[PDB]
């Protein structure tokens, strides 16, 4: 019996005035340094068990993996999926999903032409699109957010599109507009206080129009696989599922349920990749010392006349921790995705009743500071020996664990790997203050931890 203890929570709100609206991280390691790992706070009526620190969370994520693997309380988003896709979805919809997506998903799931040769095409037209910018300053948001959306159509349609394309834009302006209007860590809320939602309509509104963009888009594209499908060799996402629903058995596999799938791979990997991309960028001009160190990497190990490979990571152990720090550092997801549990579970010496809202903290393992010393300071130093080789580290958790685990992890590490590398192979960043002046302190924007808006030149490498 018993749930963990926690805050006490004031009648109907629950704990939210005793939770700093722009940084709940910040408030679970205030509550944890009195309450311990695991307590329990209120985001409404309904109690949310929180996890904290590595122990907690591993134990929890790991080693009670289907009592946890569960997709917690996300109001509306969970809606427009309708209890389908991946994200969202539970129980045996989203076992065989994600399996299906798992399997789909793998460098050669699809065909002759592997993820990694996808991702190299689009390395390519990136640098092409830099080399666009003629070395003058520049936003890179919009850019660094057209690669990995283009990954990821590449992907699914087997088709990439240019930048300046207007259903393309469209779409990323579909996404975007879509993720930042259904942005708020706490997500357990749309699912609470219905007053709100009347009070505050324009964050709900769009989404069915967007969101039904983003939806109309895809099926737009299914249709046309449709004609061109050959079972012997299924070229994408698409076909793969296509064939999967010809011979099948499966119900869980209609033009419904390819839709929102698909949607919530362009949702999960475009914005999180973007980000990470871009506060790659910012973190190498705010450290050039590490940028020149991986760029002395690449032209020893890559050189200056071939697009790098994957093969070259496994030879790259101060990028590959460069890659792992900037990860690690910046702490995408603080709070991770909303869990919730499948089953009654006694998780130590509490209780914890099925259905239960569970939120892990990633922010406490990824800044564990014995694991990582001095957690709060980039340095790639973090995962390398005294040797200068890779060193792994149980901490390095920014895709999660468990169950519910990024399913386009691998997808995600290969795109910052190859747009990194292709990036500083090719241009010097140059910023238009000093390191000393400029911020690269997050602001949580919805579940995602942003880097501040800057600018910056690619000069070219002759
Ligand atoms: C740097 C990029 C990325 C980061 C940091 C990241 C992180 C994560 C995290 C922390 C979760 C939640 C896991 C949990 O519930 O415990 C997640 C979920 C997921 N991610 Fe990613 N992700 C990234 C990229 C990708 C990409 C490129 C794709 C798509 C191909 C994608 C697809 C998914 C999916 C489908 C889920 C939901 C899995 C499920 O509920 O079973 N992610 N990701
Ligand atoms: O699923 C979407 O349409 C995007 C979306 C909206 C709200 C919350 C989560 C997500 N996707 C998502 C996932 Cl699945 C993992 C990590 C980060 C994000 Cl933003």
């Amino acid at each position: 019996g018993k749930l963990p203890p926690g805050p006490t929570p004031f009648p109907i709100i629950g704990n939210i005035l005793q939770i700093d609206a722009k940084d709940i991280s910040k408030s679970l390691t205030k509550f944890s340094e009195c309450y311990g790992p695991v307590f329990t706070v209120y985001l409404g009526m309904k109690p949310t068990v929180v996890l904290h620190g590595y122990e907690a969370v591993k134990e929890a994520l790991v080693d009670l993996g289907e009592e946890f693997a569960g997709r917690g309380s996300v109001p509306i988003l969970e809606k427009v999926s309708k209890g389908l896709g991946i994200a969202f979805s539970n129980a045996k919809t989203w076992k065989e999903m994600r399996r299906f997506s798992l399997m789909t998903l793998r460098n050669f799931g699809m065909g002759k032409r592997s993820i990694e040769d996808r991702i190299q095409e689009e390395a390519r037209c990136l640098v092409e699109e830099l080399r666009k910018t003629n070395a003058s300053p520049c936003d890179p948001t919009f850019i660094l957010g057209c690669a990995p959306c283009n990954v990821i159509c590449s992907v699914i349609f087997h088709n990439r599109f240019d930048y300046k394309d207007e259903e393309f834009l469209k779409l990323m302006e579909s996404l975007h507009e879509n993720v930042e209007l259904l942005g708020t860590p706490w997500l357990q809320v749309y699912n609470n206080f219905p007053a709100l939602l009347d009070y505050f309509p324009g964050i709900h509104k769009t989404l069915l129009k967007n969101a039904d963009y983003i939806k109309n888009f895809i099926m737009e594209k299914v249709k046309e696989h449709q004609k061109l499908l050959d079972v012997n060799n299924p070229r994408d996402f698409i076909d793969c599922f296509l064939i999967k629903m010809e011979q099948e058995n499966n119900l869980e596999f209609t033009l419904e349920s390819l839709v929102i799938a698909v949607s919530d791979l362009f949702g999960a990997g475009t914005e999180t990749t973007s980000t990470t991309l871009r506060y790659s960028l910012l973190l190498l001009l705010k450290h050039p010392e590490v940028a020149a160190r991986v760029q002395e990497e690449i032209e020893r190990v890559i050189g200056r006349h071939r697009s790098p490979c994957m093969q070259d990571r496994s030879r790259m152990p101060y990028t590959d921790a460069v890659i792992h720090e900037i990860q690690r550092f910046i702490d995408l997801l603080p709070t991770n995705l909303p869990h919730a549990v499948t089953r009654d579970v006694r998780f130590r010496n509490y209780f914890i009743p099925k259905g239960t809202d569970i939120i892990t903290s990633l922010t406490s393992v990824l800044h564990d500071e014995k694991a990582f010393p001095n957690p709060k300071v980039f340095d790639p130093g973090h995962f390398l020996d005294e040797s200068g080789n890779f060193k792994k580290s149980d901490y390095f958790m920014p895709f999660s664990a468990g169950k519910r685990m990024c399913v386009g992890e691998g997808l995600a590490r290969m795109e910052l790997f190859l747009f990194l590398t292709s990036i500083l192979q090719n241009f010097k960043l140059q910023s238009l203050v000093e390191p000393k002046d400029l911020d690269i302190t997050a602001v949580v924007n919805g579940f995602v931890s942003v880097p501040p808006s800057y600018q910056l030149c690619f000069i070219p490498i002759h």
